[PDB]
């Protein structure tokens, strides 16, 4: 047997057997000394997979052996040979499988409780593959930041996401927003709701963090002043009784925008608890400056970070977004900015999947544009999930991958590793849509993430250069055909099988990909109508396509902007019939540079404000005027699209002489004619004829020179149709 899809993926790993079949009763070794979380959670495995556990002593049976470093079990370092946790740092472990012996060393309680859900991913259907492992995370506090905007999870979702971060390997949770009865506003009837997530943190070894956001109504001056800080550290006490072993405060949001201020809250709070109890993890905070851009300028930092990082203390934790609030990429050159100006290993509060700036698209992509290196500079990782708890999985799946083993990440493989585990049977299906809804950007200031379906769009772009050069794209037309009733296929599937936790989530988003890939549908008909000179069904498809559009365009749910919907509307502005560029070397009688950067290079610039003059500058080239356009190949043409200058008279060609060749020495004529003297686009259409040089031989033009007529020659777009 092989090895299994796992998450995340261990540092070493190497197959040393083949693989045994597990018995239906086993005996346990080592569950009085080893952790107490650790085993719990292997116990219920057990019973979930119908195996139980032998009372006495059985040759026969597999050995499950687990414990800690800590403890002095002969036959657990026996079942190891050669391999130790030890050498390992904190929340590593060391997994060895072997002739059915299944040996698992952890360096401490969390190390060993993540030893057990390797095993439970190794295991399928009772088969697990014989390999030796050891194993250890690249961050230390990797986990989920609840901050979004909106609708907050229910009580269900979030002790549904305790579980999923264990099993996953993470180790942190921060409570907030938003608007909780105690948390910014007023910060036993409502005791359970937070006493149940605690116990299950620690059930799963995460360590829960609560969050406290009081600036839009926070007091400094005064007695209260001080009352309102000796009322912070008894909110916090409270819950230090009820479990709570980390504590945040937040300045996400403030206005008043004192750094002084702030930090004289953070550091007495340093003082006065964490430090007080000497139970407590060191403290977390956001400062009102959190993205590069608004930190520094340019950059040495501004005037509000100077302040608050020469004043925070060193001991305290800070998050900090990176370059943007919602950003592309995190280089390590911003990693470097950041640490230098608070000279401590920072914080990360990344923002994805969250969609509280963009509601109506879904974020189903992995942990994109972040540098491996990161964890350098950063040892502590969280992630701002979206209001939909369900789909919000499938990136924190892939946030965990990269946390634990960063320099073997890959984003790509990480993210089929997320929909593979987490649907089974219904994987590809769901691969198809999620696809589609990986890049986050609202168009303006947020932008983030993996982008959308590249395959795919590298296949549309490819579509357009082939029709724009007379090849034929019959082999390509049927792929995307194919591609686009997939998007279908893939959605209906997914709409009549997908659990409602789910489906509830992204019901709107499937039906606004089906609609999208029923337009690209209706894209191709019009393309292929084109080439058939069918009008009548390029008409009809055309009517198909741009209601599609315009429901699409209307409706909440937004999906591949990018890709699925933007080759719609591509479809509906593509000519061509033009060919069209750019493409080829526009020559010219005469041109201006010195008295304005006007070339004949303009003239099939595709702008269509910018525009070509003839010389009129000293010494000044009064015509015979023309234009010569190279064409990239061969091309039959029936039709010359001549675009005068708009916001001028001077120039206007109000007398042609069209001509063709395929050496470019030797022209011939095919259309001789004048044009009415406005500012319209003038068409001139003669019969299909094929060449590789177009000519436009000016014989009359207009100007308000005085007497003018006939010495200049501008033209704001020329270029041929056929
Ligand atoms: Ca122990
Ligand atoms: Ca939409
Ligand atoms: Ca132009």
């Amino acid at each position: 047997v092989l090895v299994p899809n796992l998450n995340p993926t261990p540092e070493n790993l190497e197959v040393v057997g083949d693989g045994f079949k597990i018995t239906s009763s086993i005996n346990l070794v080592g569950e009085e000394e080893a952790d107490e979380n650790a085993v719990n959670a292997l116990r219920e495995f057990l019973t979930a997979n119908n195996i139980e556990i032998n009372s006495e002593n059985d040759p026969n049976s597999t050995t499950l052996i687990i414990g800690e470093v800590d403890d002095d079990i002969p036959e657990l370092d026996e079942a190891l040979n050669g391999t130790t946790a030890e050498n390992l740092k904190e929340e590593g472990y060391a997994l060895v499988s072997n002739d059915g012996k299944i040996a698992i060393e952890g360096k401490d309680g969390d190390g060993t409780f993540y030893g057990v859900q390797t095993f439970k991913q190794l295991v399928k259907e009772s088969n697990i593959p014989e390999v030796n492992i050891t194993d250890y995370p690249t961050v230390s506090a990797r986990g989920i930041v609840e901050g979004f905007y909106g609708t907050p999870w229910t009580h269900q979702d979030r002790l549904d996401q305790i579980k999923f971060y264990g099993e996953n390997k993470l180790n942190t949770y921060i409570y907030a927003p938003k608007d909780d009865p105690y948390h910014r506003e007023k910060w036993e009837s409502e005791m359970q709701r937070m006493q149940e997530l605690i116990n299950a943190s620690a059930e799963n070894k995460v360590d829960f963090v609560f969050g406290i956001s009081p600036g839009i109504d926070i007091r400094f001056d005064g007695d209260a002043g001080e009352e309102d800080f000796n009322h912070l550290i008894t909110k916090a006490e409270s819950l230090y009784d009820m479990g709570v072993r980390s504590f945040a405060i937040y300045w996400d949001d403030i206005q008043d925008k004192s750094a002084a201020k702030h930090a004289q809250v953070l550091n007495r709070f340093n003082e006065e608890f964490v430090k007080a109890k000497g139970d407590v993890k060191p403290l977390i905070t956001v400062p009102t400056e959190y993205d590069t851009g608004a930190m520094v300028s340019n950059g040495q930092p501004r005037a509000y970070t100077r302040i608050f990082a020469e004043t925070v203390d060193p001991s305290i934790e800070v998050m900090w977004t990176g370059p943007g609030v919602v950003t592309n990429e995190i280089p390590l050159s911003d990693a470097q900015l950041i640490s230098g100006i608070y000279n401590r290993n920072m914080a990360v509060w990344w923002n994805y999947p969250v969609t509280d700036y963009f509601k109506g698209k879904l974020a189903l992509g992995p942990m994109h544009g972040l540098d491996k290196g990161l964890n350098q500079y950063v040892d502590f990782f969280t992630v701002n999930p979206m209001e939909h708890a369900e789909l919000s999985k499938i990136s924190i799946h892939t946030a965990a991958d990269y946390s634990w083993n960063m320099d073997n990440y890959d984003y790509d493989k990480a993210w089929n590793r997320a929909i593979d585990m987490l649907y089974g049977d219904l994987a590809e299906d769901m691969k198809v849509f999620a696809n589609h809804s990986t890049r986050m950007d609202n168009k303006t200031w947020a932008k983030s993430g993996r982008e959308d379906a590249p395959e795919l769009r590298a296949k549309m772009d490819e579509l357009w250069n082939k029709l724009s050069s007379k090849e034929d794209a019959s082999a390509l037309i049927e792929e995307l055909y194919g591609e686009f009733a997939r998007m279908e296929e893939a959605c209906n599937n997914l709409k009549a099988n997908l659990p409602e936790v789910a489906l509830e989530e992204c019901s709107r988003q499937l039906d606004e990909l089906i609609t999208l890939a029923q337009g690209d549908k209706a894209s191709l008909d019009m393309i292929v109508a084109q080439l058939n000179e069918d009008t009548e069904a390029y008409e009809s498809a055309k009517e198909i396509a741009q209601n599609k559009l315009n429901t699409a365009l209307s409706s909440f749910a937004v999906i591949s902007e990018k890709v699925a919907q933007s080759f719609i509307q591509e479809a509906l502005s593509f000519d061509l019939t033009l060919i069209n560029p750019r493409t080829v070397k526009i020559t010219a009688s005469s041109e201006e540079t010195s008295g304005e950067n006007a070339p004949a290079s303009f003239a099939s610039d595709g702008d269509m404000n910018t525009f070509w003059h003839s010389k009129w500058s000293s010494p000044a080239h009064e015509g015979p005027h023309h234009l010569t356009l190279e064409l990239d190949n061969v091309y039959e043409i029936n039709k010359v699209k001549y675009a005068p200058r708009q916001d001028s008279k001077n120039g206007r060609i109000t007398g042609y002489k069209v001509s063709v060749s395929l050496d470019g020495e030797n022209f011939t004529e095919v259309k001789t004619g004048t044009l009415e003297d406005n500012a319209a686009i003038k068409f001139i259409e003669f019969d299909s004829v094929d060449a590789k040089y177009v000519r436009l031989d000016v014989t009359d033009s207009v100007s308000d020179q005085a007497n003018g007529r006939g010495k200049f020659a501008t033209a704001a777009e020329v270029n041929v149709h056929g």
